[PDB]
Parts: C-alpha cells; sequence; structure tokens
C-alpha cells in the first residue's frame, strides 16, 4: 500500500538510455508496471479489508461440522468481542500464509525484477561506460560528415575540424572499451538472475495458490475463552485473491518468456563480436575491423532498437573515411596564399614544390597554374585527380615511393603534356602500369631494382 | 484502485507525436481516458463497499420466499457476526460475477486498448521509424528552401550548405524506410486487434448486464451455522453499477464506431501506395515519384493532420528541385559579376571563358553578351537552355567530358551562329548525336580513340 508512482522510483531511467532498451526490455518494462499495479492493488485490498468471518460449530464430529413451527436461528451466545477474537486467532493461525501475504511477495519479486532490470543503468561502472558510448553514438548519428559520407553512389574548416576530432573521440573510445567485457557480463547475469527468479516464481506460485479458498476451516484450541471447539470460517477475499494470483502468472509466464527469448538471443551468434560484413560489403568500405567484447554487444543492443545508428557509426570507425576526411580539411586549412609562399623557383628557373609525408594531394595545389614540376614523396595510395588539367605549364613530375591510380581524363592530360618522369621504388607495387601508355615524355629515371626472380627486365618490357 | 495518474502511464505519448495522431486516434485516446476513469470510480466503489445486505426468509416456497396488536419487527435471532456471514457467503456464491468483477473488466480492457494504440510508439523496430520520420518531416516543414521554391509562379552559408544536406538525409531516409512494410502492417494489425476486442466486449458485457440486480435471492444451504434455508438479499450497489455498466457499453460503441472507420479508412484506397498527383499539379514539378509501402502509410497519416506537411515535404523528392538548388547555390556563391572580371581574352583574340568540375551551369553565363568561346569541362547531366541564344557572338563551343541535350530553339540558335566544335570524350556517350544536323560549322575537332573492336568508324558514319 504504497503509490505506483513512488514505487516507480525503482523503474525509471533517463530517456536517453531509450535507444538502449531492446522490445523485450520494454516489454519488461510494461510487465513489471502491470505487476506493480496488481502488487498496490491486492495490499490496499488486504489492508483496508482483511476480513474473516468465523463462525463456530456447534455439531462437530472427527475435528469437522457434522454439516446438519418456522425455521429459527442459531444461538451461539458469543460478543461481538469474542467473534473478533476467533476471526484473529483463525487468521493468524489456520489461514495459509499464501493468501495472507500474496500481495506481499507480489510486490517484492516486482521490486527484484526492476532492480534486476536497471542495475546495469544504476550500476556506476557500467553506467558511465553506457552514457559514454550512447554519447558517441548521437555526436557521430548528428555528425554532418556522416551525411557527406555513404553519400559518394570544398568544406568548412570548423566542421571538417570537430569531425576530426569525432575521429580521434571515437578512437579513445573504442580502445578505452573494447576490452573491458563488463556491460555484457553483466548483462548476461541480469537475464540469467531473471529467468531463474522467474522459474522459481512460477513453481512455488502454482504450488501454493490452490490454498486461497474461501471456505476455510479451522480448529485453534480455544476453549476457554470461547466455549466452542471448531470453528467454520469464510475468507471473503480469497476468490479476489485467486483471480488476482492467475492473472499474476500470467504476467509472470509472459515475462519470464520474453527473459528466455532474452537469454536465447545472448546465448547464440556470441555477442562479444560484431562483424559490420554488411556495411563492408554494400559500400565497398572494407577497412572495418571486427569489433571485440563490450563494444560488439554495446552495437548488438542498438541494432536491436535501430541498424541506422550502427550504419552511421561504421563511418567513424573505417580508415578510409578517416583518409577522406584528412585529404578535405588538408585542403580546408590550405589557402593558395599559403601555398604561394611556400613554392620555389629552383636553379633552372622552373617553379617547383617539394611535398613528402602527407596523407595526400590538397587540391589547392592545382589552382597554382605557374607549377612546372611537381614532387611526391613517401605518399600512400595517391590517386591523381582531374583538376591536374589546370596545370598548363607542368613538365616534371617526381614520384619518390608513391604509387598513384588515376582515371583517362587526367591520364590523356598527362599524356599530351609531360615532358620527364622521375620514379624511385621499392619494388614493381610503387610502379604506375600506366607510365607505358604515355607518348610525350622525353625523359625516364628509374632508382629500384628492375628485375625479379626468373622475371629480369619484365618491368620494362613495356 | 489506483489513481489515474499511475494508469496515465500507460495513456501517453510525447507530443512529438500529434503530427501521427489522426482524429480518430485522438478521439480514442479521450474516450480510453474516460473509460479509465469510471473503471477507477466503479473501483474504488466496490473497494470501500462491496455490501451485501442479506436478511433470511421465514416462510419459503418452492426455493423462494412466500413474500406473505399493532405491527412489530421480526425477530430472527442472528448475532450480526452470522448476518455478516451469509452476507460473504451469499456474496462469494449466489451474486453474479459480472456484478462483483465489472470494474476489474473495465480496466482490464481499457489496458488493452491504450496498449493497443500505443504499440507502435513504444515498439523500438516502428518507434525508431516514426520518430526519424517526423524529426525529417519538420525540419522539411521548416527549413527555408521549403519556402523558397513552391514560390516560383547573397544567400547565407550555413543555410546554403544546410538545405543540401537535407536533400540528402531525404534521399537516405527515404531508401531506408521505404522498403520497410512494418509500420502499416503493426498499424493495420493494432487495429483489427482493437475492432474484435470491441467484437467481444460489446457482445459479453450486453448479454450479461442485465445479471446486475439489486434484489438478489440466495439458498446456500448453511442450516448448521444460522438455522435458516434461504435469504432475501439486496445489492446496494447494483443500480450504480449498471448505470456505470451502461455507460462503458456506450464509450464501448463509439470506440467501435470510430475503431471500425480506421479499419475502413485503412482497406480501401490501398495505403500502401502514395500518389503525389495533387502536389505535382500545382508545382510544376513532374518528377515527383509515387511512393511506396511504409512511406505512403505516414504520408497519409500526415495527411489526415495537416496536408501542408505533405506539400512543403515534396519538393525534397523531386529531381528538378535538386538542380535548382544546386543551380542557385552555384550562382550565389560564384556571382553574377565576378565572372566578368574572370573572363580571358584568347591567343586568337577571341573572349572566353573557361569552365570546369561544375556541377551544372549557372544562369548568370548567359548575360555575357560579349562571349565568343565557351569551354566546359567534366560537368554531368547538362541541358542547354534556350537563353543561349542571348549569346549572338558565340562562335566557338568546347565540350570536354560534358555530354550535353538541347531542344529545337536554342538549338536552331546554334546551328545557325557557329563556326568550330571542339570535342574530348571517354566513349560516344559524350558526343552529342545533333552535331551532323548542323549546317554552318566550319571545324569540328575530335579528341579520343573513334573505334573499337569490329566496328571501324561507325561512330563517325554520319
Ligand atoms: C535499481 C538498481 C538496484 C541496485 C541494488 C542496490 C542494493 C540491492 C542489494 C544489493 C545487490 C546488488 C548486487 C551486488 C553485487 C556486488 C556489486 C559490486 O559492487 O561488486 C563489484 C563487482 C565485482 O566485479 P567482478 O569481480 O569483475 O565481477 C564478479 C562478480 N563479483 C560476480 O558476480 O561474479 O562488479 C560486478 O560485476 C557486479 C556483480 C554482478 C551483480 C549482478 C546483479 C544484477 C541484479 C542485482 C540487483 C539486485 C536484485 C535484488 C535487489 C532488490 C531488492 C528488493
Ligand atoms: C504500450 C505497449 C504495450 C507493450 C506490450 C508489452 C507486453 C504485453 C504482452 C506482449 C504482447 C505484444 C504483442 C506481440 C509482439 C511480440 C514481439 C516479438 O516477439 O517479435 C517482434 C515481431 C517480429 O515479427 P515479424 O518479423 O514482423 O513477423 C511475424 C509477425 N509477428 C506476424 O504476425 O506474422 O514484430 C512484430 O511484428 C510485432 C507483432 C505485431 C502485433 C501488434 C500488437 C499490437 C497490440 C499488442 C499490445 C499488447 C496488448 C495486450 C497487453 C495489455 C495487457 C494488459
Ligand atoms: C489489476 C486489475 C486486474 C485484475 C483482475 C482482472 C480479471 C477480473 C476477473 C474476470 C473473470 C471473472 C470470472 O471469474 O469468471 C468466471 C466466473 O466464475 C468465478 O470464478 C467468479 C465467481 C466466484 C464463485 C465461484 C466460482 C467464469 O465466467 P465466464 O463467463 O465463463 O468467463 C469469463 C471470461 N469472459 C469475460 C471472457 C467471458
Ligand atoms: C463516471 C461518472 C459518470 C457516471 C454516470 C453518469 C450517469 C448518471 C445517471 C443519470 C441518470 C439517472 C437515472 O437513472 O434516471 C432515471 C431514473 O430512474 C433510475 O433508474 C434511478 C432510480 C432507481 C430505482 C429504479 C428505477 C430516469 O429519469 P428521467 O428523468 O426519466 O431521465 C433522466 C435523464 N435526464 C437527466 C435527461 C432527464
Ligand atoms: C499464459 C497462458 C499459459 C495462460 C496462463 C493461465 C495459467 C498459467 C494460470 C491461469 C489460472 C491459473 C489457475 C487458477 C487456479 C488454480 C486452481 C488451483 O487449485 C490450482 C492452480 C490453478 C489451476 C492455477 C494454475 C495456473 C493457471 C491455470
Ligand atoms: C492476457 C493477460 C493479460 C490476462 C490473462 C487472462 C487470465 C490470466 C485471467 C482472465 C480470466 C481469469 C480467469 C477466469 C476464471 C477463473 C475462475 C476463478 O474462480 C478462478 C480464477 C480464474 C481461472 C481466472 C484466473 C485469471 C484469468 C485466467
Ligand atoms: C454521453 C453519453 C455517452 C452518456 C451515455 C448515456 C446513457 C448511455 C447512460 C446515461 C444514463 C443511463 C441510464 C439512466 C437510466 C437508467 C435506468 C436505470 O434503472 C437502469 C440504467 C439506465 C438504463 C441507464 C443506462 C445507461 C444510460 C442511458
Ligand atoms: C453511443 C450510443 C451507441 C448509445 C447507445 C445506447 C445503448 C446502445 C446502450 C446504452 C445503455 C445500454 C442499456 C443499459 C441498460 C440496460 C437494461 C438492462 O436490463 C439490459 C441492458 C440494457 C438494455 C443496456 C443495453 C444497451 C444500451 C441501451
Amino acid at each position: 500500500m504504497i503509490p505506483v508512482t513512488e514505487l516507480r522510483y525503482f523503474a525509471d531511467t533517463q530517456p536517453a538510455y531509450r535507444i538502449l532498451k531492446p522490445w523485450w526490455d520494454v516489454f519488461t518494462d510494461y510487465i513489471s508496471i502491470v505487476m506493480l499495479m496488481i502488487a498496490v492493488f491486492g495490499g490496499t485490498l488486504q489492508v483496508t479489508q482483511d476480513k474473516m468471518i468465523c463462525l463456530p460449530c456447534k455439531w462437530v464430529t472427527k475435528d469437522s461440522c457434522n454439516d446438519s413451527t418456522g425455521p429459527t436461528g442459531i444461538k451461539y451466545d458469543l460478543d461481538r468481542h469474542q467473534y473478533n477474537y476467533v476471526d484473529a486467532v483463525c487468521y493468524e493461525n489456520r489461514l495459509h500464509w499464501f493468501a495472507k501475504y500474496f500481495p506481499y511477495l507480489v510486490l517484492l519479486h516486482t521490486l527484484i525484477f526492476l532492480a534486476c532490470s536497471n542495475f546495469w543503468f544504476k550500476f556506476p561502472r557500467t553506467s558511465s561506460k553506457l552514457e559514454h558510448f550512447v554519447s558517441i553514438l548521437l555526436k557521430c548519428f548528428d555528425s554532418p560528415w556522416t551525411t557527406r559520407a555513404l553519400s559518394e553512389t570544398v568544406l568548412d574548416k570548423k566542421e571538417g575540424e570537430q569531425a576530426k576530432a569525432l575521429f580521434e573521440k571515437v578512437k579513445k573510445f573504442r580502445t578505452h572499451v573494447e576490452e573491458g567485457d563488463i556491460v555484457y557480463r553483466l548483462y548476461m547475469r541480469q537475464t540469467i538472475i531473471k529467468v531463474i527468479k522467474f522459474i522459481l516464481i512460477i513453481c512455488y506460485t502454482v504450488y501454493y495458490v490452490h490454498n486461497i479458498k474461501f471456505d476455510v476451516d479451522c480448529t485453534v484450541d480455544i476453549e476457554s475463552l470461547t466455549g466452542y471447539r471448531t470453528y467454520r470460517c469464510a475468507h471473503p477475499l480469497a476468490t479476489l485473491f485467486k483471480i488476482l494470483a492467475s492473472f499474476y502468472i500470467s504476467l509472470v509466464i509472459f515475462y519470464g518468456l520474453i527473459c528466455m527469448y532474452t537469454l536465447w538471443w545472448m546465448l547464440r551468434r556470441s555477442l562479444k563480436k560484431y562483424s559490420f560484413e554488411s556495411i563492408r560489403e554494400e559500400s565497398s568500405y572494407s577497412d572495418i575491423p571486427d569489433v571485440k567484447n563490450d563494444f560488439a554487444f554495446m552495437l548488438h543492443l542498438i541494432d536491436q532498437y535501430d541498424p541506422l545508428y550502427s550504419k552511421r557509426f561504421a563511418v567513424f570507425l573505417s580508415e578510409v573515411s578517416e583518409n577522406k576526411l584528412r585529404q578535405l580539411n588538408l585542403n580546408n586549412e590550405w589557402t593558395l596564399d599559403k601555398l604561394r609562399q611556400r613554392l620555389t623557383k629552383n636553379a633552372q628557373d622552373k617553379l617547383e614544390l617539394h611535398l613528402f609525408m602527407l596523407s595526400g594531394i590538397p587540391d589547392t595545389v592545382f589552382d597554382l597554374v605557374e607549377l612546372e614540376v611537381l614532387k611526391l614523396e613517401l605518399i600512400p595510395d595517391v590517386t591523381i585527380p582531374p583538376s591536374i588539367a589546370q596545370l598548363t605549364g607542368l613538365k616534371e613530375l617526381w614520384l619518390y615511393h608513391t604509387a598513384a591510380k588515376i582515371e583517362a581524363p587526367a591520364l590523356a592530360f598527362l599524356r599530351e603534356n609531360l615532358r620527364a618522369l622521375h620514379i624511385k621504388f621499392t619494388d614493381i607495387k610503387e610502379i604506375p602500369l600506366w607510365i607505358y601508355s604515355l607518348k610525350t615524355l622525353e625523359e625516364l629515371h628509374l632508382t629500384g631494382n628492375l628485375s625479379a626472380e626468373n622475371n629480369r627486365y619484365i618491368v620494362i618490357d613495356g
């Protein structure tokens, strides 16, 4: 007999955690609220009317009532207070404890269920991890960069800066969490406790629910006080208590079935590992590693909520997207005046630029229309963009340990507008295959072994 | 007997979803609150007074009361507690279950109705979709471009990029949801469940409501306890319960009528597919496709709220709108006149403009009446507009990897006012087929391989 809204304290989380609640958690929260309602109703029902009316049996045979002008009433010669005394005594002694304390057992079981549901949200060690993960997930879902990505079928420096900051935050969080294995373990334990709690409530309640009967029969051995051997009592609340007990059993059965579904869902597919196979297969972004424990599980929960969050979060775990972002913001801070002052006119009166150890080629490079020599040193995974057609005066290109991809327009421009090529390489992988389709080259300079085992000079057959 | 604020846990949803509640959902929510109110009232009424005053009948005929100095009272020789006992016994055994458990049945039915109404708001797999859809819908309704468009009959950078971002968010959301089918199916299932629940409730309640009588007659066979065979009872709460049951019947009838209207509205017109036919007539946007399942459904739902939402949202579904947005942002960021400073008189003493790698042709181009040479480089999906007829002095057009389409007026202008054409192409798709219908051409320049395997010079047969 304590209002639901004050018992609700046990069952309430942040609205932020709404993402972390799969459908089974939501269903069990609803069912727990209903269980709490019937616990409160039964408790008030008992407290305000716990009556038990008892009448003595004048003819008693074998500790049992013999059950045998106009009719006249039977006279027992008992005070109202003697009737009250025998009611209290037979309600205390010869009434089954289940019919007495059922609405309190219901409340206690419901509170244990609520505590099991919300423990991992209240426990600080996992509450911190969940709130950190949900904040990161919401920021990734909010970031404009995740909109630009996945859309491949010039950007602002400030947003392009906070996007790299989000990459760093994701990396730090992943490093900090991916070794924990505490959220998964705690969730395992909570579900197991819920299942073995349901599997006990069902047995004991079904076993004892037959003891809630309306017509109780008591023999309390108080002959000195009232003068009657045995009494025939009547527990008026018994029918409504059976109804509430049966309704509670139905609710507990549903709760246990849902918890068994959750337990089975966790016993299969090994939630400690996360695949990301679908995204890397439908976006060609294969560079998304399998996520280890305590981070695979938290992603599996969001998949139960919305696969969209996982998809929009995978973009912040791929190295390809990181490279794209670093190229994109390399262009943001690179103006053209900072590029102009950095340029050098060399000994042959040719304007040159020398770059080394960057993540790629800034696109702002190719607006420096006076440039005549381009040098690229130790830059990985380069692709030549079409804007190279703007460098009408280019004569030399130096590729030092830099493999380069290219498509046809830029290729044609280079076929028609190049005089020299320098290459410094370790092996064949740093030799672009397209060089032999060129036609205006006047100098070629190769630094490295041109031969392989049993394949002498295959590199230069063309 | 739980106050209706605790029950209001089941009966509420976040106001973000007023857009998704048609008038029938609003009416059923109101009716459900009223039914909950009468359930609570009946529950407290029963708990505080579930009395059944019973008096014995001294003259009994055919298991019924014969009902046949100054007047004096009838002496029954029963203690107060024997009266209590027979009240309890006749209330348990000889009072109809409907008259006892009517308010609890009302509470159970109302809870089931509320659950069936809010399930699709609580179910994460559809709750996520509805939240996503409504957020996109509100952003589209409030976005400045939605009123910049539809009015056709120096722009903020932030606004200009968020409009583009909103276009892509609409595209991604449409792709993610349009193959769903789940929201509509689950809504239909909820409505069907409500309709069968109404059909069952009205049946059983009408069939049994006649059993709530005031004067009950009980024969419970307790002579060993009271000495009286049959009793004439009286359920003081019977008339109030009858009027409460009739009020509940009225509410259930209204609820069922509304739910059958919803079922009918869902059954006809094939809500799995939208039209946009009305919108695309008053907008001159024939490029707005029919919308498939799970997206047509929420469009239909919003139309039940305000058709303006769907109208202001349909702009982000037409390719023409995206093209116009890109043209407008392009012309804004590359100002009308900055172009004049950008022009160049070339080596052949012809005034030229060189453009590259844009999304289309800025309309500001065709105010540059001094032009003689136009260069277009790597621009997709170009259609030449009629305003090219303004450029009376045009003598050269260079299309470098820029496919172009055209209609007859601009085409005739170019037929009559062109001397040379240069084309740089990857394959035939970048060759405009109309060139052979030209008449005033003096130079043709093709850059690219004109031949394919076993198909020499088919490209140039014309
Ligand atoms: C609404 C929130 C309810 C809050 C309850 C408040 C107090 C109620 C009674 C107290 C019981 C609560 C559980 C206490 C268990 C110890 C918690 C604690 O702080 O220890 C820290 C532990 C230690 O980490 P570990 O060594 O890596 O894991 C092995 C672990 N010893 C094991 O169980 O192997 O780190 C852990 O890993 C935690 C151990 C696992 C505990 C799992 C319990 C799940 C549900 C428990 C809720 C209580 C249910 C009944 C209470 C309801 C009462 C009406
Ligand atoms: C306030 C919200 C109340 C929340 C309920 C809390 C728990 C109360 C009792 C639980 C009953 C819930 C209804 C069943 C939902 C089960 C969800 C579940 O287990 O799997 C999720 C299912 C997956 O199925 P599917 O892939 O779409 O195809 C099969 C499909 N079901 C079919 O019929 O082929 O996805 C689905 O498709 C869902 C099935 C659609 C059925 C629509 C049910 C609407 C009314 C249900 C409300 C409960 C009413 C009674 C509760 C009141 C108790 C007082
Ligand atoms: C959820 C599905 C399975 C419906 C659940 C209904 C079952 C589990 C509940 C509802 C009513 C309950 C019964 C109500 C009363 C009695 C009579 C008693 O002498 C033995 C237990 C017994 C028989 C209960 C057993 C469990 C019961 C049958
Ligand atoms: C679906 C969920 C929410 C409710 C399930 C309905 C069940 C649990 C409810 C509704 C009808 C109820 C039963 C109707 C008939 C009786 C007769 C009564 O003398 C003993 C209890 C018993 C057996 C009730 C027990 C509880 C009961 C079975
Ligand atoms: C606003 C609407 C929905 C209220 C519903 C009005 C009707 C359904 C309610 C209001 C007044 C009620 C009636 C008042 C008169 C009587 C006579 C009484 O001896 C039996 C109940 C009965 C027959 C009631 C039945 C239900 C009743 C007719
Ligand atoms: C909103 C509209 C549908 C109101 C409809 C009113 C009708 C359908 C409802 C309202 C009150 C109801 C009546 C209330 C009182 C009685 C008297 C009882 O001995 C038999 C049932 C009976 C006859 C009910 C039958 C249905 C009833 C007449």
